[PDB]
């Protein structure tokens, strides 16, 4: 039998966890023994936790606890920390993909004969993720997507959408799209068109639930994947959409989705793209209108067009992180099979993998204090 302790993030504003009150439920059921650190910038209050019968401990305790625990968190350690990693972790790491300082991560665990199991490299055998938060990344940016479109119905060019913030739930954010949308069609705006490009994925799914709630008709919504998206860009239906938001990643040279030619029209519709693809470290960006990577204190950032009306981008890479409680349920509930076999774990392929996979780039880092 496994004990999981749930280490508090350190990540600045990282609200989300790896385990809810909800999934811990259901590991105690399973006969896990669960410790869950005190954490204030959590989305969920500690009592929550309580109730559903975790241990409670203060924030940082996983740094002394016995060495048999599994410590599970969602994000990086602070860079600062330096002493050796003893447990086995399970965690994102951003550490397998040459990231700056990705050796100095490894070796914490090198020197402490810990174990890391990577978050973002857990897959089932035919090789698919088993937990990730594309939903929710299309729900938010869905709804970004429709309150920068309402806002500029009803407020002049010169003024951009203000600042945002992570959300108590989902009803919270859907009624404050809806107030928007709805202040916007008073002023004799109509009901927006909005183009999906990866209508048929998580992220597609995320970005219609949004806008069905918001009361946007299914008839206002393309619906976009591979099968269109293949006959190769531009495609003019962005330009006459009033909203774009794009799901899938593309990475290798190919002709773009749209362009700073195919937008420089007086005809054109279209007032904001959401990428929820952004990705700054990307050497190909499909939608090359724009350079900035927004945040939530700035969630906007103009498309420089010669011609039409004025056109923004959201280009934030942390959508989930606007509705940290959703996305944890979601990334938890998905994870949990996973967690289950965690007794299993030196033999499970899911966890055997991460571990080998581990090895591997370990095994990358050739350091003198290795000898
Ligand atoms: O899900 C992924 O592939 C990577 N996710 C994150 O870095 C995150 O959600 O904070």
């Amino acid at each position: 039998a496994v004990t999981l302790h749930l280490r508090a993030e350190t990540k600045p504003l990282e609200a989300r966890a790896a385990l809810t009150p909800t999934t811990v439920k259901k590991l105690i059921a399973k006969g896990f023994k669960i410790y869950v650190e005190d954490s204030p910038q959590s989305t969920f209050n500690i009592n929550e936790y309580r109730q559903a019968g975790a241990i409670i401990v203060p924030a940082g305790s996983w740094k002394t606890a016995p060495r048999d625990r599994i410590i599970i968190g969602l994000k990086e350690m602070p860079e600062t920390d330096t002493f050796p990693l003893v447990h086995e972790h399970i965690q994102f790491a951003h550490c397998y993909k040459d990231q700056a300082g990705w050796q100095n991560v490894l070796m914490r665990f090198i020197k402490g004969h810990g174990t890391l199991y990577d978050l973002e490299f857990l897959e089932n055998d035919q090789g698919r993720r088993v937990a990730a938060f594309g939903f929710y990344a299309g729900f938010a940016g869905a709804a970004l997507g429709v309150r920068d479109w309402a806002f500029k119905q009803t407020h002049s060019d010169d003024e951009d959408l203000p600042a945002v913030s992570p959300y108590p739930n989902e009803k919270a954010l859907v009624k404050d799209v809806t107030k928007d949308y709805k202040e916007a069609l008073a002023t004799g705006a109509r009901k927006p068109t909005v183009l999906i490009i990866g209508a048929l994925g998580r992220c597609g799914s995320g970005a219609i639930d949004l806008l069905h709630k918001v009361g946007i008709p299914d008839a206002n919504i393309l619906k976009w994947d591979i099968k269109e998206t293949s006959r190769g860009g531009p495609f003019d239906e962005i330009p006459q959409a009033d909203i774009f938001i794009n799901c899938i990643y593309l990475s290798k040279p190919i002709a773009p989705f749209t362009n700073m030619e195919k937008l420089n029209n007086p005809n054109r519709r279209l007032r904001t793209v959401v990428d929820v693809s952004a990705d700054t470290t990307n050497p190909h960006n499909p939608i090359p209108i724009y350079t900035v990577a927004t945040v939530f204190n700035k969630p906007t950032v103009l498309v420089p067009t010669t011609a039409g009306p004025k056109l923004s981008v959201i280009s934030i890479d942390h959508l989930p992180s606007l509705l940290p409680r959703e996305a944890s349920e979601f990334f938890s509930h998905d994870l949990l099979p996973s967690l289950e076999l965690l007794p299993q774990r030196k033999t499970a392929p899911v966890w055997v993998r991460a571990k080998k996979l581990f090895d591997r780039h370990c095994a990358r880092v050739k350091r003198s204090s290795r000898l």
